[PDB]
């Protein structure tokens, strides 16, 4: 099937200002989308804000302003932040959007007509902060923000409350066997694998029916009314998951504004998502509830859900009051945007709860970006080594020449597989193994000596080096979107060769291609001191 590659981030609660967790999640979404665009594919990358619910409504009561003004303010902060992070997102969705509401009502009605929604009661624990139902097995003792004894989530640590309400219930219990068929039929549908094992384990134990409405007062009327029952509002999560569907059905103008909701998802060829990027904290919603709603509705299921871990700074929690902040924009201004992105994508894989420190950030920037990549780019383009300022024509290749050429020929196939898992960390490591190899080849050949001694040999060494740089840079362009453009400018790679699987091929830029012009003091990544 040939379709728009559809990649999504979670839509984030707007109870509070955007922070690193959100930036990271969206960054992951952005990178995947960026990579599929360089393969020449149509892409629709989606992010947004989850704006209804008790959590958000109460967050706005605390700051003492209307939910409409509050959600709009905070959403504005999310957009401003993401614009500043210089992503390439195709649309920003807000669940307050009127067309989103229509799609929710449409899906709800499908589930009802299917016979999968009945009137019942939920009597059990709820975490408002997580907007999540919990069994007693998943709560424990703790202290509220007074210090008085309460119950809290084992998952999250937030206060839980007992809820006893007549609610509309989705028949999730009836989807146990089909969800199990699905997980087993598509053993790559949840990444990383140990999270796939989590979901299976959980669904194996058994599934209770799920409350998909709440009484309207409980939600302070800040939700979507249940169609046909104005006393009930639709569960914030059923509403929020529907954003993926809504997004697949919106025609967007050049300004980034929704202008039309199509009746059928096929019209736009986006749905279902090829990758839902998420955090591990919201796995059940995406891997259990969502495919269950889609099965009931008769909709296609997503191809992959990839769930990453949580961040710490200096081996502690990120928190304003505890005195340990990590501001992505602040660190980008300090170290650079592409560098910070490299770090967050390099320093941790999706199975790990990684760690930012200034020390280790500077170690990677200097180590990998400046010495390994940065220096290689400057040398092979320098007037000292590349005296004619062009891509030379290679002479005959030695076996050592060819060992390196093989590594470069093999790199795209390997990096491709990693980006498709997806495992962005592994893709980066693969590209830098090839970069380390190029540097060691250069050390061996000492092109600086060859310039005097053997210009004919230099032609070969220099051409291999330029091409190795070009290919590695191409495959890193989704990680270093701005720096890759600079690198390609220095190399003098024509625009047409900066994109497309055609240009993953060794030798796509011809000898004789001229290098771009130099500047007095220019440097790709400048070293920074340690303390
Ligand atoms: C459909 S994704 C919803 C995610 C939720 N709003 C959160 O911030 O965790």
């Amino acid at each position: 099937v040939e379709k728009v590659f559809f990649v999504t981030s979670p839509i984030y609660y707007v109870n509070a200002a955007p922070h690193i967790g959100h930036v990271y999640s969206t960054l992951i979404t952005d990178v995947i989308g960026r990579y599929h665009r360089v393969k020449g594919e149509r892409v629709f990358a989606l992010t947004g804000t989850d704006e209804h619910g008790q959590k958000v409504a109460e967050a706005a009561k605390q700051k003492q302003v209307s939910p409409y003004d509050f959600t709009t303010a905070v959403a504005g902060e999310f957009k401003k932040c993401f614009e500043q992070m210089d992503y390439s997102i195709d649309y920003f969705i807000r669940t307050t959007n009127e067309q989103h509401k229509a799609v929710v009502k449409e899906l709800w009605t499908k589930l009802e007509q299917k016979g999968d929604i009945y009137l019942g009661r939920y009597e059990g624990w709820y975490s408002i902060s997580d907007e999540s139902f919990l069994t007693p097995q998943n709560i424990t003792d703790g202290v509220d923000k007074d210090g008085n004894p309460c119950k809290v989530s084992l998952e999250s640590g937030h206060v839980v409350t007992w809820v006893s309400e007549e609610n509309y219930m989705f028949r999730l219990s009836a989807f146990r066997e089909r969800l199990l068929e699905w997980y087993h039929a598509n053993p790559g549908c949840i990444v990383p694998e140990f999270r796939r094992r989590e979901v299976i384990r959980a669904v194996e134990k058994g599934l209770p029916d799920l409350s998909v409405s709440r009484a309207r007062a409980t939600l302070h009327n800040w939700a979507i009314p249940v169609p046909g029952n104005p006393d009930h509002c639709v569960y914030v999560w059923l509403d929020a998951l529907t954003n993926y569907l809504t997004g697949s059905r919106l025609r967007v103008d050049e300004s980034g504004k929704e202008v039309s909701l199509v009746d059928d998802f096929n019209e736009l060829e986006r749905f279902p998502a090829d990758v839902h990027v998420i955090g591990k904290d919201i796995l059940k919603f995406h891997a259990i509830y969502w495919p269950a709603f889609l099965l009931s509705a008769g909709l296609p299921l997503p191809k992959k859900i990839v769930a990453h871990g949580w961040w710490t700074k200096d081996r502690k929690k990120i928190s304003k009051s505890l005195g340990n902040v990590f501001d992505p924009v602040e660190k980008a201004e300090e170290f650079g945007y592409d560098a910070l992105k490299y770090f967050l994508l390099r320093e941790s894989g999706f199975s790990d709860d990684g760690d930012y420190s200034d020390k280790n950030m500077i170690a990677r920037l200097n180590g990998e970006l400046a010495d390994t990549l940065g220096n290689l780019v400057m040398r092979c383009t320098s007037a000292k080594i590349n005296v004619n300022g062009e891509w030379p024509s290679p002479a005959a290749y030695t076996e050592e020449d060819e060992s390196l050429i093989q590594l470069i020929k093999d790199l795209p196939g390997t990096a491709d597989h990693y980006y498709l898992i997806p495992d962005i960390q592994k893709a980066i490591i693969a590209v830098f193994d090839v970069l380390r190899a190029i540097n060691a080849y250069v050390t061996d050949m000492a092109p600086w000596k060859l310039v005097k001694t053997d210009p004919e040999r230099l032609r070969t060494v220099l051409y291999i080096t330029l091409e190795g740089v070009r290919v590695t840079t191409l495959l890193l362009s989704p990680i270093l979107p701005r720096k890759s453009v600079v690198i390609f400018d220095m190399l003098g790679v024509p625009e047409v060769h900066r994109k497309g699987i055609e240009n993953f091929e060794f030798g796509a830029v011809p000898p004789g291609t001229r290098l771009g012009p130099a500047v007095e003091g220019e440097v790709l990544f400048s070293k920074r001191s340690t303390e």
